[PDB]
């Protein structure tokens, strides 16, 4: 049966998720997008935001704005590839949303305002079965990183899942093969050269939380922080307290790169690792972890759905020749595309386990 | 006596105005800044916002954050060059501000949220005498462009004045000498290649008012609009309905250029105009209209306080050889700096006429 | 028969031209790319430059680098969609290139070094029949703007044709319908907000020719000049001396916009013009002049092969209400993509008239 | 006596060095700039490149272009603060320059074309005593990093000295106090988020050496390489083969940051290190190694002459809580300013040891 879904917050991640749904052909049959929600309800504005994107270009599907009853002035229904989607008005509280009435089982929380498990439980109280937070969730919700611990999902216990962060969906896959392939990680520190996002400012403005983050985004190298720092251990408990890091926000609208440095448990080599990541990429991590033997730059990873695509050359060429412990692993990721495709995956998977149980 | 002022909205224009006051040595003596208003009241954050600016660098003055009564945890008093300034908490309504209590006579409206005359009158109802709106004001407020019609100010009638816009303070001066020098403007269209502002987005987000204006700021040439379009006529009524224009927002954090194209009333030449603008610049428009014979680019105008600086070479070289009517006149302006300096001028000038009358 | 062509200068325009030949399916059959010429002859580097483009993404075709005789160390033959293309070594003089030997009849001059008719005649001296310069050529070569005067081509007289410039290929079609639709242009001045190009500098460096043009490309609004200023008249002789303009280079890697201002010969309205351009777009200018009724920004025109795509909303919204003469017409163009498509068009059309005659 | 010096390659580093000379007041008395060398000899163009700098603003001095004998058309002499400097024409070979004639003893090699000890010896063969290469020199010249091993200079042996690279002048001071304070570095890997330079392209062009490095500078995150990789060991031999790294070039015109991760020889803490670097900064490294306790971003470091300015907050905040070995140290530096100030320092100190001996 079509998985009944709703999108709360039709932003970068909101629209990229919807796009991954329509482009993989899932829309209408496999998955069913009932209603999207944002500040306005002008299906016309939504139609425009969908047809033209600065970084990803025009979507493969076809969208139209139609007003339901001719009495309403502004259009309020998107018609994507023969399928009516409703434009619901934004609520300050999740529990105010007409999910249950609408017939929405899986709510995708991507407004970014409700990262808390409790604040996000409101969707359930609004009539929804499950909720997938598009960011590191607080209040102890279940953090899952596809390709690493999706199996740990519990149809009975877990009703408010978190798909971690973009950096997390990049680092965790790597940390996974590293332990699984027995190279092990004693202590590690990582940095992510990150594209700027919606939360940064075009010009020096206010950001009471992070002082630096409020500076002119596209004009400075802004040291900041990463979700992946915390989130990594909640997926791979083995690394808890043994891994930490930061992020440098730089003047690029999309695509980021993880720069991991770690110490192995056993003596090994960079070729050994390089070989195991490529192998892992072609075997058990296929579709999640990929790699590259080319001299690529950031722009070359735009629209690349792999959670993390390891850089062969970059890594091999920048490690100590005589070394068996202290290593560096470079890996890229398109932070809006890959992550979004991982959210659709989680949904569909959660729906599979939900069909078995509840 | 020290003019009693307060700043509502300590942003780009907020902070540049306060800076123009300290840097011109006006702080404490000539002008007296009682309190600054913004989202937070942490003078420590304000301190930081003041000492490091991406585009204008470090201010000449000295700022410190001090908590008045040791009972308050976060500092709440700025000490700029030996002077206590209070950090007032932001109000949803202007009339809620403690102006009258604080002892503030002149309110500077720069939150951008109250461009309406009536929404702005609230400051008077809050205990303030006069109010200067740092943008084109609606509700029929008094629009004044220093160097063009400041004399028209009325201490009795006018209580909510508008300092026009940055593009207005650049176009108006030129339009003034064009008329005053008897060249006359029949019909005219203008474009302004403008740097982006706090109102634009880093990535493709929401902008319900102007659809294009919500696109990635630092990654596109975004056709938009300019305040100067309307505001120009409200200062030089002679041009009402005979002049209009647009603006292209481009990937630069500050400094813009006006590209005016018009038709003269009488036959004339580009040299005639070139000469008249230079003369005007050295005589009656000094300090407001300036000019350049150098091969400059945008960066060269940062921190230049002239409302408008005519570009001699770009103009002379880019006009028809055999022509007596159809002309082009290019001119630059640092939209955050010069405009801010004009705001202070308006206040001080207003305070002068208010000392004569009321 | 397959048109025998070779490209001199495999750069932005060089590579986009080759791409337009492969993507339209013309490669191998309709057109035959014999050899490409650049600094190096490493087919491997060529293949890399071909497979990853910052602004236009990965091409549709497939490319491989193969060394001909196993005796040569570096590969020297590209294999695009089953077709051997040779990597010729760059020559300081065109006449030194082995065109005639290789079997190349049509040379595409895109190094940027030989814009002179005489410097360009060298290819003929080197064994080539016809030469198309991808820029405004000097020495009085034949300037042609597809959709405007290609018919003026003379297989007997014209052997070194110039495809004008990108700005010329966007302004010309507009000027064409304005005259053909009898609106007439008395006097006109135009500005083009243009993306930066290979001739600009990342940081302040040398540009002995144009002083401003040597400044930090991606950080300033650099007043400069346009080829279209002169070239327009060499295509539409009727406008000679009646039109001129400048260009502002801005921080965007691709896609530019023309901002024309003119005075009509007869009284008319903006809607009349608007209607005529859309009509012209659907009729006799189809494929060359196009238009848009959407609220688009620069990124939205990437990969748009129309020589010029008129902006209806921007035009209609930014003109004087009571106006019958003084108008503004905004139009976009992808300076690398559209223009490159026009060069392939010119070649194939020239080959058609050359088959009739010589 | 005034040190006789000449600049070869009046570029970013060329002009910044000359500026450090004029601004520190050294021009004319302490140091004597005899002539500057570049592509052109037009003192007027030079005047222009000196008066307006995109990133550093207008220099404090005063420059003028004057033609010596009224017979020469273009000016050929710069008059900086009362002092005639000659504009010599660029030579393909160093040994062809008129150093000996001119009366130049110390040549500053900054064209970037002669990093080889042997290629640079040509200056001596041209009549010059000593030569300082503004970049890691090959051919085994003497690599000196002020504040780390300048004392190792030998007025007798060393005649072609190399001032290392910008990143090197940033990492070395840090590696110095790390060993000097007995924290010891077992194995280390570093990354530098670096601003783009004059060797990168505005748009996807040719760069046969580094494939990635030829991609659009201001639009990508380009993994590349750093000089400091090798150079570090040639200054602190104790680290040879124990330290290596890479650089990620990002869309910023100036100011970079080093991100070092290493393993200590002995158990220790981040606070210990933090303490030792601030201490060292206030004692034996003063003027070379500085630090900051503020929430700074890239633009804050522009015009900061310290070779390396440690970031206290970024480091303290981003290290493992329970950790005695695996650490991270973040440090900024203005790659054009600081480094240039180190070149002037090296010269004058070389001059000191040369007055003692030869
Ligand atoms: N951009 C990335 O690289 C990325 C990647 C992975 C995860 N995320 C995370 O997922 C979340 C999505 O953020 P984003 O970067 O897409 O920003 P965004 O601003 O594009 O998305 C937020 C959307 O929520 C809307 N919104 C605000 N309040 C709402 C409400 N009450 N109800 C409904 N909609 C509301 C906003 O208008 C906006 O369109 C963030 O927390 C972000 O950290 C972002
Ligand atoms: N920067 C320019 O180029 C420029 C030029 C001319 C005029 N202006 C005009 O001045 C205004 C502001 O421009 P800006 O660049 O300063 O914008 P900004 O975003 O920098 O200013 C808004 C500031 O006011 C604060 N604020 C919002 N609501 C507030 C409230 N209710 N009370 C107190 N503070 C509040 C915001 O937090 C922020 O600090 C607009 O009207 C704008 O047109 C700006
Ligand atoms: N990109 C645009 O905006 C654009 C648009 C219209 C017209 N044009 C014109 O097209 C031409 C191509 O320009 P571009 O922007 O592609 O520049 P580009 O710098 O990317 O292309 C020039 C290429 O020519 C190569 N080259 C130089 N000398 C050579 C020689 N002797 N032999 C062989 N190859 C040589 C260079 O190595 C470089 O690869 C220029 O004349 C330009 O004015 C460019
Ligand atoms: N820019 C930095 O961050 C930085 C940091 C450390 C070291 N340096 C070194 O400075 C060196 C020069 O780089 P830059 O950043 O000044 O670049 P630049 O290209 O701006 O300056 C080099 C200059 O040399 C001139 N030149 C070239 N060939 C010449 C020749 N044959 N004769 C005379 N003059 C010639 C050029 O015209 C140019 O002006 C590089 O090796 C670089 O590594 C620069």
């Amino acid at each position: 049966a079509p998985i009944k879904v709703g999108i709360n917050g039709f932003g970068r991640i909101g629209r990229m998720v919807f796009q991954a749904i329509c482009d993989q052909g899932l829309i209408g049959t496999e998955i069913d997008v009932v209603a999207v929600v944002d500040m306005s309800t002008n299906a016309e504005y939504f139609a425009y935001q969908m047809k033209h994107d600065t970084v990803h270009g025009r979507p493969k599907y076809t969208v139209e704005a139609v007003k339901s009853s001719p009495s309403v002035e502004t259009a309020d229904v998107l018609v994507v590839n023969g399928h009516r989607i409703k434009c619901v008005k934004a609520q300050r509280n999740p529990a105010d949303l007409p999910w249950g009435k609408l017939g929405v089982d899986y709510v995708i929380e991507s407004t970014g305002l409700f990262t808390d498990k409790l604040k996000a439980e409101g969707h359930i109280k609004g009539g929804a079965k499950k909720v997938v937070i598009s960011a590191p969730a607080s209040g102890g919700a279940k953090t899952i990183v596809m390709g690493v611990n999706q199996h740990e999902y519990s149809p009975a216990s877990h009703h408010v899942v978190s798909n971690a962060s973009c950096t997390t969906n990049c680092l965790a896959p790597i940390v996974h093969v590293l332990t699984k392939e027995n190279f092990g990680i004693e202590t590690g520190l990582m940095t992510t050269i990150h594209s700027y996002t919606a939360t940064q400012k075009t010009v020096d403005g206010v950001s009471l939380k992070d002082w630096r983050g409020g500076r002119a985004a596209a004009v400075n190298i802004i040291p900041s922080t990463t979700g992946a720092a915390k989130a990594v251990g909640m997926v791979i408990p083995s690394t808890k307290g043994k891994l930490t890091g930061m992020s440098f926000r730089v003047p690029t609208p999309d695509v980021s790169v993880v720069d991991l440095t770690f110490r192995a448990t056993r003596d090994t080599s960079i070729q050994e690792i390089d070989k195991a990541i490529k192998k892992a990429a072609q075997t058990y991590m296929k579709g999640i972890l990929g790699f590259t033997d080319e001299e690529l730059v950031s722009a070359d990873f735009i629209n690349d759905n792999r959670s993390s695509v390891y850089d062969s050359k970059a890594t091999l060429q920048n490690n100590l020749p005589g070394e068996k412990r202290f290593f560096k692993v470079v890996s890229w990721y398109d932070n809006e595309w890959a992550y979004s495709h991982r959210v659709v995956d989680l949904v569909r998977y959660m729906a599979a386990k939900d069909a078995a149980s509840s």
